[PDB]
């Protein structure tokens, strides 16, 4: 995790959102790069466990109170596939992310791996880029043999720019 | 500046730097004074642009439309500075005040006296001590102070309770 994360945040420390933190695994690895760190999760127990370890982290049930055009990186570590309200999620990601921000996807490979979650709930790159349709992949990486990783960025737009700042 | 908060805030906060909430922060007047005392500072206001101006000037401040995302039993001081009397959902506000405040937390009220002082908001919308304690009825006044000659000021603590303590921690 040290193996791959620094490559991604190496250049630019900033406002990070751990979107669907559950486990709380990735938080310690994000704190080193974070001016502010938000952890968002619908599960209240999971949020308590994080507040108990890490007092500086802003815990939220939902991204509503994250200001518009304020976020540098959003991480979905194994979290998006079973998240509720995927449309609302994508819509909030677009609102909170700066024009120059990045979305980081880490999820299980769409293969029988033996461990990890049920195969029917798993998504692959092509599935992610259906939901994240205003984005394009900028890098790929391999967190473990059973996972994949994307770093995503907004499609360059020429139309109007209605994204509020 | 009619209000000179350097003259009464320190006496309140001195012993006890901590988690503070400016509830109805509006103007954002009190923020610089509260920053020198807050381990965390939350600013709450329904007015979306008022919050914007607070964000533009004070980046450590956590701005919220509402106190929902503030954790249970996590707060030391809550300030209501000229803000309760016209606040929406007063019973929802008291309820949230009770949920987020610690057992030993304090509520600070500053508001306009309920007489015609010429300056200030219309006399009809104003509340005195007695009005405040109808809303903050699980609390008692611990100290009183006079921020200005047109304002009153209270420091409030929770009533001591013999019974159950259902307040989640
Ligand atoms: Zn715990
Ligand atoms: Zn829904
Ligand atoms: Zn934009
Ligand atoms: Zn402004
Ligand atoms: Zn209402
Ligand atoms: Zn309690």
């Amino acid at each position: 995790p040290e193996e791959y994360l620094p490559n991604i945040f190496e250049g630019k420390k900033g406002v990070i959102v751990d979107y669907g933190c559950g486990n709380g695994f990735y938080c310690k690895y994000l704190l080193e790069f974070a001016t502010k760190l938000y952890c968002i999760d619908i599960n209240v127990i999971a949020l308590k466990e994080v507040k108990e370890k890490f007092d500086s982290v802003i815990t939220l049930s939902d991204p509503k109170e994250i200001p518009d055009n304020s976020v540098d990186f959003i991480l979905f570590a194994n979290s998006f596939h079973d998240m509720d309200d995927k449309q609302h999620v994508i819509s909030e990601v677009k609102r909170i992310l700066k024009d120059d921000g990045r979305v980081i996807i880490i999820d299980w490979r769409k293969e029988n791996t033996g461990i990890g979650p049920p195969l029917s709930i798993r998504m692959d790159e092509k599935d992610y880029m259906g939901w994240f349709s205003n984005f394009v992949v900028e890098k790929r990486f391999n967190p473990t043999p059973y996972h994949f990783g994307l770093v995503l960025k907004r499609k360059t737009s020429e139309g109007h720019h209605h994204h509020h700042h």
